[PDB]
């Protein structure tokens, strides 16, 4: 079971105060949007240090992006889950061409070795399976080619979660990149849609991202088998699997952002998580 939380000062909730008065905090099917603002760190480092929480980051970097992995790694040192129990796993071509960073107490790193637009999902779900479920808690699935600049931490740990792709969350859902072809497994029609969420970064407890991963894997053999391939490879099919199977946080896109594309607005507090 869980235990109680200590005793804890920190400034009261006021109901009649929101926190953020310029985004949606929260999804019609009642899902935190996890903004800057939302959310007390302490307490929430306080119930999942309490449950001796593991977090998985998995990343691959393959022929010219293990390049990538020294700023990856250097900058989730000082920025990913400090504090509580790390594992990565590195998949890659070229075990040789990982850097040897140094890692803080409690955070460990594994090399897989690989070898392709099926390997992420398929890798995922029933290669690393029984591994996974015995390692970690949590599965955090990111993108190579990208820095930590500020906290991400466990305020995004939940069942399911997906990211909302700084291009989209403007846009209204005909505008979204979603595959459009119904011969396609990742089908969305225009009338149909949350979100656009990215194929770079999505996670949550190991279950759900296996059962997540599964599914695209399984419709993306379909399609292959069907000679189409979908306008945004995974990341159509994770924003079908998403539309279908509600996500339990959704995080807002300074988990992940392009400054050199989009630049930095107002509505944006922080950036975590960004393009190199």
């Amino acid at each position: 079971f869980m235990v109680s939380l200590p005793r804890m000062v920190y400034p009261q909730p006021k109901v009649l105060t929101p926190c953020r008065k310029d985004v949606l905090v929260v999804t019609p099917w009642l899902a935190p949007i996890v903004w800057e603002g939302t959310f007390n760190i302490d307490i929430l480092n306080e119930q999942f240090r309490l449950q001796n929480t593991t977090i998985g980051l998995t990343v691959f970097a393959i022929k010219k992006y293990v390049a990538f992995l020294k700023l990856f790694l250097e900058t989730a040192e000082k920025h990913f889950m400090v504090g509580h129990r790390v594992h990565y796993y590195v998949f890659t071509d070229q075990p040789a061409a990982v850097p040897r960073v140094t890692l803080g107490t409690g955070r460990q790193l594994s090399v897989l070795e690989v070898r392709v637009s099926m390997r992420r999902m398929e890798m995922i779900s029933d290669f690393c399976e029984r591994r996974f479920l015995s390692e970690v808690d949590y599965l955090v699935c990111v993108d190579v080619d990208m820095e930590f600049r500020d906290h991400v931490g466990v305020e995004i740990l939940t069942p399911l979660f997906g990211t909302l792709h700084p291009g989209f969350y403007g846009s209204s859902r005909e505008a979204f990149t979603y595959e459009r072809r119904p011969q396609s497994q990742a089908y969305i029609p225009k009338d149909e849609g949350d979100f656009y969420y990215l194929g770079g970064f999505f996670g949550g407890s190991v279950q759900e991202v296996q059962r997540l991963t599964r599914a695209c894997h399984q419709a993306m053999m379909v399609d292959q088998a069907n000679g189409i391939e979908a306008v945004w490879h995974c990341e159509s099919h994770l924003n079908k699997y998403l539309l279908r199977h509600k996500p339990t946080k959704v995080l807002s896109p300074e988990y992940l952002w392009d400054q050199q594309l989009l630049g930095w607005p107002a509505v944006l507090r922080k950036l975590r998580f960004t393009a190199v």
